[PDB]
DNA sequence: TGGGGATTT
């Protein structure tokens, strides 16, 4: 063991922190501890009694509306508004099924509609189902949510379903996503939704009893929340027998959602896109005969390939097979020379280049713009070369998307983003490099990676259909059939790879209290040692009690749209009087960076960064002061002027302020805040209190520390509290930083790609460690006494300032569970207050001078 | 000295 640094405080302090906590100690309506303990006694049987009482709306309906809608229907389907609405819609795909479709919900709880991108059943099966029901008389009854897993994508289907019945949008057709909705009528209504708000919905409507008709669509891609949401639906599914639910997948292993309800009648529906030739890597070489120049298994691999093919390709090809590098995107040359090739012959279209990360497409765009060979430099002032990254500002403009200039051919060099999430239209030309990057945990060492890995079938097939929208094109990908037939069929699950607090926590709103029962029923179930990790983090927390039950700090936790870690930082931060930083902090984790990350500007970055960062050493506060400065560059009409200056996206900060608002409401509505508002002065007294904020920061990575031994840009010897050897990474404000005022921090981010780097952190000081952390033993080792935290830290401490942390930590841990159960805000001039006060002393002990 | 990609009444 060695004797970190001295943490005894003075006796001045001592004595005051003594009479403060003797004042705490003198003192002897809570709907919410009555909510607490009702949660807690009943039974799933008794939760499912309850809840279908309590949720009644759509029991009633309005036959006089019914009527009228019915009315309206007929009549506006013979104006010459619609009916060439109809006649359009009919060339749709799905809309030749409308009538088997509409059977099949009446006679299957469970269908499944597969489809390919063109077919319209996202557009057009919710308005089959809506516009019979109309008909039929039954318009009050009917209420369809339809959700989708991408926020922009939710939004321009609503905006074209309402086109498509000539209403402006929110009368029929609407949209809801976190802090923006345009909400539709509430009866007769189809409503677009990201699948995570009916998640955070089904807390109030467990069993959802508000709607009639579940749609869910690209469940093909597996994101957590549509795995998560079937799983859900067969414990549902038995107590709603009236409620009709349609999947709705892409062609990618739909056959494991027909099998996985239990044998459910399935639609094919044929697509409507432009033929796209697929080319490998022979037939790309064969074309452009690039010469390369400047383990193995890969043989294993490609010769008994090149044997089934010697007859079909020249023998100096197949030769350039044998090399490790030709297949992917190891030689960036030979791409560039696969965009010039398409530049002169195929004659016009947008060339799409996919390829891993940040990294490959900057090289890219610098051969593009700085070409060292002939043929780059007589063709650099005919491309228009846009990179798309979700990092970069191409996507939040409208360049990108609109046809280039005269005598300019578009190359947009991009990540797996272009796959589905943004979408070019003139694209005629795909290049597809078959590498992505994906992050991966590994359970045994507790170590997060970021690897370059191969596509799989699944995504070759989406980049291919990215050229068939305008005219027929072609897809280039860089690697051999025999590399394809050794590919996966689809990407992980991603329910596998995420932290499972979350959802632990979550499900014991909806009563299922048995997360490792629960989840083994899902698709893919998550490794059970995966699971109980996520118990033991919600029992540190002390969300969790030792038998597994939700403690009433735990259902808090479960109510608010955020990781209970930084869910307890925001509650921390309402006790503690730093709302508005601490919600940006928060906010700021749990969604992304404001900042850019713009080609060639990576030292700008940094300087930007650095300034912002105030010299206070912690990545976190660095965005508090960022939105500090956008809202008083709100307040000079420099909006944008400030956002070009600091490479900030406004689209960012305004939905991180959108965020922090709702943070606060949230906490006004639980009673722990005395104003709604996130900026309010009372909510805010300690915000300017520098050592107390990166208390609370601390409380909320906490137990993720890391401990600096080393000074010299600088190098850092610095480990984790596991041993582990890292450093912080490039992109965070204390990569290569000197001179700092503590050698402990905090991070919430850990990932090795090229060493072990802290994405991001906060420098925090021992005594707030101290106070706040677990694992607190005071004692001696040396003939010294100590003052230990997560038993790993042992700092020099004096009985005296030892004996008072620890009666000040068991006061701390008393009023924390009092709160929860009974939340009310500290008032001013109270006796919970005179607690708080001590320990902002003890905390400002470690001020900057 | 380096950043695949979504998302939350």
């Amino acid at each position: 063991i060695r004797l970190g640094c001295n943490v005894s405080a003075p006796s001045g302090v001592l004595e005051r922190v003594k009479e403060l906590m003797e004042d705490y100690s003198r003192a002897p309506d809570a709907k919410f501890q009555q909510q607490f303990r009702h949660l807690l006694s009943v039974n799933f049987e008794e939760f499912v009694a309850e809840t279908k009482e309590r949720n009644a709306d759509l029991d009633w309906v309005n036959p006089k509306l019914d009527e009228r809608l019915q009315l309206e229907l007929g009549q506006r389907q013979l104006e010459e508004n619609a009916k060439k609405r109809l006649e359009a819609r009919k060339k749709l795909p799905t809309m030749k099924y409308a009538d088997d479709i509409i059977q099949a919900v009446r006679e299957n709880q469970v269908i499944l509609i597969v489809g390919s991108t063109g077919c319209g059943k996202t557009t057009q099966v919710p308005q089959i189902l809506l516009d019979d029901a109309i008909s039929r008389g039954c318009a009050s009854s009917c209420r369809i949510i339809c959700t989708q897993p991408r926020r922009i994508s939710a939004i321009a289907i609503a905006e074209w379903v309402s086109y498509e019945r000539c209403e402006s949008l929110g009368n029929s057709v609407g949209y809801q996503i976190r802090l923006e909705s345009r909400k539709a009528r509430e009866r007769a209504s189809i409503t677009y939704c990201t699948t995570g708000v009916l998640l955070q919905q089904l807390q109030s409507d467990p069993l959802m009893h508000n709607l009639s008709v579940l749609i869910l669509d690209e469940i093909h891609e597996r994101s957590v929340e549509t795995d998560l949401l079937m799983g859900l639906l067969k414990v549902i599914l038995p107590h709603r027998p009236d409620l009709k639910v349609i999947l709705m997948s892409a062609t990618v292993r739909e056959q494991d959602f027909c099998d996985y309800f239990n044998n459910c009648p399935m639609f094919r529906i044929e697509g409507v896109m432009f033929p796209v030739k697929m080319l490998y890597l022979e037939d790309v070489l064969s074309k452009t005969n690039y010469e390369f120049q400047k383990r193995m298994k890969h043989e294993a691999m490609i010769e008994p390939y090149l044997r089934r093919i010697r007859n079909s390709y020249d023998s100096r090809v197949l030769d350039k097979l044998r090399l490790p590098e030709s297949e992917g995107c190891e030689d960036i040359d030979f791409i560039a020379d696969l965009v010039y090739y398409i530049c002169e012959n195929e004659p016009e279209g947008a060339i799409l280049v996919f390829l891993p990360g940040y990294d490959k497409i900057s090289q890219l765009y610098n051969i593009l713009d700085k070409p060292k060979t002939s043929k780059g430099q007589r063709w650099r002032d005919h491309m228009a070369v846009f990179p798309l990254h979700s990092l970069m500002q191409s996507g939040e403009q409208q360049a990108v998307f609109r046809r280039p200039p005269a005598g300019q051919r578009k190359v947009i060099i991009s990540t797996i983003i272009a796959e589905t999430s943004v979408t070019i239209d003139d694209v005629v030309y795909v290049i597809n490099s078959g590498r992505t990057k994906a992050t991966n945990y590994d359970i045994e060492t507790n170590i997060q990676s970021l690897d370059e890995v191969w596509v799989t079938k699944a995504n070759t097939q989406q980049r291919r259909g990215r050229a068939g929208r305008v005219r027929p094109g072609i897809c280039y990908n860089l690697f051999s059939r025999a590399r394809e037939d050794r590919m996966d069929d689809i990407p992980t699950p991603e329910i596998l790879r995420s932290k499972l607090e979350s959802i632990i926590l979550s499900l014991k709103l909806l009563h299922i209290d048995d997360p490792y029962r629960f989840l083994q029923t899902l698709i893919n179930a998550p490794n059970p040692e995966a699971i109980k990790m996520g118990v033991e983090l919600l029992k540190r927390i002390e969300a969790l009690d030792q038998t597994g039950t939700l403690t009433p700090l735990g259902m808090h936790l479960a109510k608010l749209p955020i990781d209970p870690q930084m869910g307890k930082m925001i509650l921390m931060s309402a006790l503690f009087c730093c709302l508005d930083p601490i919600t940006s902090a928060a906010a700021a984790l749990s969604f992304k960076s404001p900042f850019y990350s713009p080609l060639g500007k990576e030292s700008r970055v940094d300087e930007i960064k650095r300034r912002m960062a105030r010299n206070m050493r912690s990545d976190h506060l660095m965005v508090h002061n960022t939105i500090i400065a956008y809202r008083d560059s709100r307040y000079s009409h420099a909006e944008r002027d400030f956002c070009y200056k600091n490479f900030l996206s406004s689209m960012t900060l305004q939905q991180l302020e959108r965020m922090k608002n709702q943070f606060s409401e949230l906490l006004y509505n639980y009673k722990f805040l005395a104003s709604s508002n996130c900026k309010d002065a009372a909510s805010n007294k300690n915000s300017e209190k520098i050592p107390l904020l990166r208390a609370i920061i601390g409380a909320g990575l906490y137990p993720n520390m890391a401990h600096l031994r080393k000074s010299r840009r600088a190098i850092h010897t610095m480990a984790t509290d596991d041993g582990r050897r890292v450093n912080f990474h490039p992109s965070s404000v204390n990569s290569g930083e000197s001179g700092f005022d503590s050698a402990y921090f905090v991070y919430f981010q850990r990932q090795k790609s090229t060493d072990l780097f802290l994405l991001d952190s906060t420098m925090v000081f021992p005594m707030a460690l101290i106070i706040f952390g677990d694992g607190v033993e005071a004692g001696v080792t040396q003939n010294t006494p100590y003052l230990c935290v997560a038993k790993t830290y042992y700092f020099k401490c004096n009985r005296e300032t030892a004996d008072v942390v620890i009666q000040l930590r068991s006061n701390l841990e008393k009023l924390l569970l009092k709160k929860a159960l009974y939340p009310a805000p500290i008032e001013e001039n109270g006796y919970e207050k005179q607690l708080i006060k001590a320990i902002e002393l003890l905390l400002s002990l470690d001020e900057r001078l």
